[PDB]
This record gives C-alpha cells, sequence and structure tokens, in this order.
C-alpha cells in the first residue's frame, strides 16, 4: 500500500467514527464508550488523548489511533487503534503502530509502548506479537453485560 500519516482533523470524524462494525469491536478500542459510536464521542476521546493520528492511502481515511497514556522520558500507551472494515489485514495496523513508535520516541522520548488487548481480539494479539510485543500482565475488566474479560497488556521498547 502507499500510506501516509498525518494528525486527524475534525473532517476525518465520520469517516473514523464508521470503522467500529458492532459492539465487540467498538469495545476492543475503546471500552468507555457507549454503542452507537459517533463523532462526539470520537471528538471527546481525541480531546482528552495525545498523538491522534489518520493513515491515509488513495485519498482514503483507513486507519487511526492515540495514546491514552504519555508520560515523558518513559513510555506511552497505545489506544483507539480503528481501521476500516474493507483495509484490515493489509497492513494499515502495523503501518500505523510503526508511527505511533516514532512519534512516542521522538515526542515524548519514551523507551516503552505499552498495549492493552482484550482476550478475544485474537487478531490484535498475533499482530501485537509479530511487532515485537510481549505479554507483561493479564489483569480482569467487565464488558458492557457486566460479564469478565481478560485484558493482557503488552509492551515493547523503543529503539
Ligand atoms: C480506566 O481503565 N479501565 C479500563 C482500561 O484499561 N482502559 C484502557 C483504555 O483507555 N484503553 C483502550 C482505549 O480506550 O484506547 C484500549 C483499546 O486498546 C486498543 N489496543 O485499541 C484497551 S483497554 C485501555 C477498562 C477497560 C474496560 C473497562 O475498563
Amino acid at each position: 500500500m502507499q500510506l501516509s500519516h498525518r494528525p486527524a482533523e475534525t473532517g476525518d470524524l465520520e469517516t473514523v467514527a464508521g470503522f467500529p462494525q458492532d459492539r465487540d469491536e467498538l469495545f476492543y478500542c475503546y471500552p468507555k464508550a457507549i454503542w452507537p459510536f459517533s463523532v462526539a464521542q470520537l471528538a471527546a476521546a481525541i480531546a482528552e488523548r495525545r498523538g491522534s493520528t489518520v493513515a491515509v492511502h488513495d485519498g482514503q481515511v483507513l486507519g487511526f489511533a492515540n495514546f491514552y497514556q504519555w508520560q515523558h522520558g518513559d513510555f506511552c500507551a497505545l489506544g483507539n487503534m480503528m481501521v476500516a472494515p474493507a483495509a484490515r489485514g493489509l497492513g494499515v495496523a502495523r503501518y500505523l503502530i510503526g508511527v505511533m513508535e516514532n512519534l512516542a520516541r521522538e515526542q515524548y522520548k519514551a523507551r516503552l509502548m505499552k498495549i492493552s488487548c482484550f482476550n478475544a481480539n485474537a487478531a490484535g494479539l498475533l499482530l501485537y506479537t509479530q511487532l515485537g510485543y510481549q505479554p507483561r500482565a493479564i489483569a480482569e475488566r467487565h464488558d458492557p453485560d457486566g460479564r469478565r474479560v481478560a485484558l493482557i497488556q503488552m509492551d515493547k521498547p523503543l529503539e
């Protein structure tokens, strides 16, 4: 793919907010959100986070991610990882994760990137593993139906 990236803009909101296809996908990428997803919920996330970035191919916004934790000189934690349904498995997430790693190193002087992935998200767990992330801990969380899920906390040194 001929991918580029830039900071997320207002005009991208409607597109990105269309990416989660069901409650599970929304929970996996934004567990505080309530289905149905909306532009206002995405904009609120952006306002309270850092680094919101889109990946673009052939004029189309295909990916989005941000940081929900950032500690200068230490680490960032990547979240809100969303990819357009027509572009899944084509390398958009891996591209964007690489972009966000550079942004963490360069702008936050981070030595580590943290990613948390829910247990049900096999594709996520396998991709982050391919990208050199290692599992560090498992935490209990609850899904929207009040059922227990396992949040797998992974990390990777930067550089
Ligand atoms: C306050 O912490 N509560 C969390 C909690 O760990 N949220 C954290 C938070 O924000 N994350 C995000 C996020 O919103 O970007 C994700 C999404 O990750 C990816 N890979 O896209 C995983 S979870 C973590 C939680 C989860 C369920 C109930 O509570």
